[PDB]
């Protein structure tokens, strides 16, 4: 266990990458060290803790990791998305804002940001994120539906309506209009 410690590190990270998160916890717990901080071990063990229900230990390792490596978009993403999931929206929002700007092709982040903003009552900001998300994925019914709800809350029924109708059209399946549009 310098050699054994390298074995558990590499194997543990391997497991975390693969989604074998229980096993990743069992192995990376043997190598993690708060006071000789290794951000790859802490990030992957943080993820694995969050995925196995140890959300408080996980968000701890991830805050520590993000304090150590403020550049780490991977770390900021899982921490932001985790906070969204546990509904700590005051924490989630600034992380997701910063990740969305660092990584503008990440649709899930932009959507989840818009959903959070909507749930805080920041309907204008939500609408702005949902429009960005639709620019990434124009045929995601769930975004058309989310943005229609935000417009409606602001009394913008005229603007909501086309998005409502699109959401319901996409639920059924294919838009017949595309029969007439060249590719
Ligand atoms: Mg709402």
């Amino acid at each position: 266990d310098d050699i054994r410690q390298v074995y558990y590190r590499d194997k543990g990270i391997s497991h975390a990458k693969a989604g074998r998160y229980s096993q990743a916890v069992m192995l990376l717990e043997q190598v993690y060290d708060a006071d000789a901080f290794d951000v790859d071990v802490a990030l992957h063990l943080g993820i694995a803790y969050v995925k196995t229900g140890a959300v408080d230990r996980g968000t701890e390792l991830l805050e520590r990791s993000l304090a150590d490596a403020p550049d780490n978009v991977k770390v900021a993403t899982v921490l932001g998305l985790t906070y969204v999931q546990v509904q700590k929206y005051d924490l989630a929002v600034p992380l997701l804002i910063k990740v969305a700007e660092a990584n503008p092709i990440n649709f899930n982040v932009r959507f989840r940001l818009g959903v959070a903003l909507d749930n805080l009552g920041r309907f204008d900001e939500a609408i702005d994120s949902f429009k960005i998300a639709l620019g990434l994925r124009p045929n995601e019914g769930k975004v058309h539906r989310a943005i229609a709800f935000s417009y409606e809350q602001m009394g913008r029924h005229e603007e909501a309506l086309p998005h409502f109708k699109k959401a319901n059209e996409l639920d059924e399946g294919a838009s017949v209009e595309l029969a007439l549009v060249p590719r």
